[PDB]
């Protein structure tokens, strides 16, 4: 069925800026590949962050590769309670009006006044595929997952670009109440 | 309406007076701390530590009033903390379901069973039932909005006298429809 799609769990992680690569791991320091994820160039590194909000931390938080522009961070609506922080459901780089946290890291830390979101799921899509299906950057799709926790996601944005493998992106929260973990799979309504 | 109250549940515990003894002392007794929705039940001001083979979980709920047989439940994630694997079940189905070691002020006592992740149910007045043409082990599509809205399939339809109308769902389930407790959902 070619509206099947993979399923991609995230755990909360972040995504790091050169500056602050410098100042939580040292002046000049690369990320070290753990694994690829599906999505082209994106990689789980080997490094960790500890993330401080006003209420709590989060510790061995996931860096995900390559560097970025800016600093991003992506936590469940639970995470957000832990640390003492409201984060907004957004798209990757919508970070208007977020809120930040203390980062934590070997070599430093840093305070971040904004970058932190609650991550509003959404499927990556190849212009090819988004071709054969009939579909559009920026259209929202219902997706329908089996199980003991079947049901419905509504108006799921897809995401296409041409550096792009398909695969939908739910956080940890999502999936569970759903039953599903990567590498499961949903139907594109 | 077809309009029903969310109830969203965190990780808690129903004890055995056999547990409570030994957890709590001899004879103690549930202090009260909050009513919930379902006539007689309440959160207490007592909690536990859950211990798993790989981790634990502090400050775990006790609901009162106490019950037969002591039941944990947990999500799913909670499940990967502490690691076990709970079954999805409704409340007292708990054949075939790991255990826990349940640690109190008084004592502490390894169950060899009563871990299950809660599964989603409605609770449902006779009189309400009756409206909706619903009967007892009825299963419904629940639908949420916002900005996580969707719909669950197949909502267990939980009718006894005793019970107010209100769906239960987990905190992960909540959480991926943004939903709290006293949101509104719509039974299809
Ligand atoms: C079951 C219940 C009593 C659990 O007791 P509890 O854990 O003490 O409940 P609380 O609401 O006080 O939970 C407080 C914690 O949840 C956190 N929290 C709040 N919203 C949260 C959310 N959306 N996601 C994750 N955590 C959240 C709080 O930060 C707090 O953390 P802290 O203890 O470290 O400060 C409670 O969930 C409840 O009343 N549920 C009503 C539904 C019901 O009737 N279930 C019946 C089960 S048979
Ligand atoms: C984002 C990502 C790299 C985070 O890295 P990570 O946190 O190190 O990932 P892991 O899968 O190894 O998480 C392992 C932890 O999750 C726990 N876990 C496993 N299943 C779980 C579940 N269903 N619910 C909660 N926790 C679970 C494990 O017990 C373990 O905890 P521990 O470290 O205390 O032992 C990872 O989630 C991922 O690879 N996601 C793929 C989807 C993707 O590409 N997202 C990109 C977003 S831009
Ligand atoms: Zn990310
Ligand atoms: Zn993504
Ligand atoms: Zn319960
Ligand atoms: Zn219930």
């Amino acid at each position: 069925d070619p509206f099947q799609v993979a399923v991609g769990v995230s755990n909360r992680h972040i995504h790091l800026s050169r500056t602050d690569m410098d100042t939580l791991f040292g002046p000049g320091a690369e990320l070290q590949r753990k694994k690829a994820m599906k999505q082209p160039g994106q990689f789980a590194a080997e490094e960790t962050v500890t993330l401080k909000g006003p209420k709590g931390s989060l510790s061995k938080v996931r860096v995900l590769g390559p560097l970025r522009r800016e600093t991003q961070v992506e936590v469940s609506v639970a995470d957000g309670f832990a640390l003492g922080i409201t984060p907004p459901l957004r798209q990757s780089g919508q970070l208007d009006d977020t809120p930040g946290l203390t980062i934590i890291g070997p070599q430093g830390s840093v305070t971040k006044d904004h970058g932190v979101i609650v991550a509003q799921r959404h499927i990556h899509m190849h212009p090819s595929t988004a071709a054969k299906l009939g579909l559009r950057n920026g259209d929202e799709v219902d997706v329908e997952a089996g199980g003991e926790r079947g049901g419905v996601m509504h108006r799921v944005l897809i995401r296409v670009a041409e550096a792009s493998a398909d695969e939908m992106h739910i956080d940890v929260e999502e999936a569970n109440a759903l039953c599903l973990k990567n590498d499961d799979v949903v139907r594109i309504c």
